[PDB]
């Protein structure tokens, strides 16, 4: 069979070339009976679209946010709650948790995918137009978010403007004003060029940003019970091999944007006031996973169960 498999990142990113080389193996683990046509930049459609084609079939395979998902299973969005995790080290650990692969047991029923596992991509970081000495300096500002609700909740909770937008826009909107300041990670903030309008890159690392890779259910139930196993194992190893570049990566990224001539600067949870506890009364009750997931993060780092 030949599988489509959708992303909206560029093809630069880490998670195209990690779909290409999955699809490269499966056409050779396959002995050539299947293969996977990788369609990168959005070319199917934007997230929500992708997924609600992985719902009926009509998309087999994303390597997807797992932003995109929490606004069909809210519960997603526990991996969200600022600062969970302490580093880019931290965040993988998490994600290769018992407690968090437990939460892909519901894809299948409420959103018609199997997730075979996460990956990730950098840590959410900030960049802005202007000056940002302190919180009360984003107040205000049109500020480019992901469209899901958890980062759009820490966002109003600080008392900025937050703006959901696709990344082919954002580079753009910077430059023309439509947007004030951004939230991205130090992947894109280099390959899409964002610092080149910017005062100031804060590197928050406020919070972590899932991927999971999907099948749609419906595709899946069509396989082979050989090839349900193969396919998801295959593509489990790939999606987890992201976590490995990011760790790698993360503070090489960010240390090439202390050469972009733009002021830089390190910040902590403190910087955030008071709008890390306005998100966890907000997500209490979307999020059932919540305190099992902090009991794993605070677990993991008590007993030094990463590189740090």
């Amino acid at each position: 069979k030949e599988f489509r498999l959708g992303l909206i990142t560029p093809s630069p990113h880490t998670w195209t070339k990690a779909a290409e080389a999955f699809g490269a193996e499966l056409s050779e683990k396959s002995g050539g009976a299947h293969s996977v046509s990788v369609f990168p930049a959005r070319q199917l459609g934007n997230e929500a679209q992708m997924l609600q084609q992985l719902q009926t079939g009509a998309l087999d395979m994303a390597f997807m946010t797992v932003a995109e998902v929490s606004n069909r299973v809210p519960n997603m969005g526990a991996f969200y709650a600022p600062y969970l995790a302490g580093d880019i080290n931290h965040a993988a650990a998490i994600l290769r948790s018992d407690t968090a692969r437990g939460m892909l047991a519901v894809l299948p029923q409420e959103a018609g995918v199997v997730g075979v596992g996460f990956g990730s991509a950098g840590m959410r970081q900030i960049l802005s137009r202007g000056a940002v000495n302190s919180a009360a300096d984003l107040s205000g500002l049109k500020l480019r978010i992901t469209p899901f609700d958890p980062i759009l909740d820490f966002y109003n909770a600080l008392g900025a403007a937050p703006t959901p937008m696709p990344l082919p826009a954002v580079y753009d909107a910077l430059a023309n004003g439509q947007v004030d300041a951004i939230d991205m990670d130090v992947e894109l903030i280099n390959v899409l060029k964002c610092h080149e309008h910017a005062d100031t890159i804060l590197i928050s690392n406020h919070m972590m940003f899932p991927m999971v890779g999907l099948i749609s259910a419906r595709v899946y139930a069509g396989m082979s019970d050989a090839d349900k196993a193969m396919i998801s194992e295959l593509m489990a190893k790939h999606v987890d091999s992201t976590l490995d570049v990011y760790m790698v990566k993360e503070p090489e990224w960010t240390d090439a944007l202390t050469k972009v001539g733009k002021t830089f600067k390190r910040v902590d949870q403190s910087f955030f006031g008071d709008a890390i506890a306005q998100w966890e009364t907000i997500w209490a009750d979307k999020a059932p996973s919540l305190p099992e997931l902090r009991k794993t993060a605070a677990d993991l780092q008590a007993e030094n169960l990463y590189f740090q």
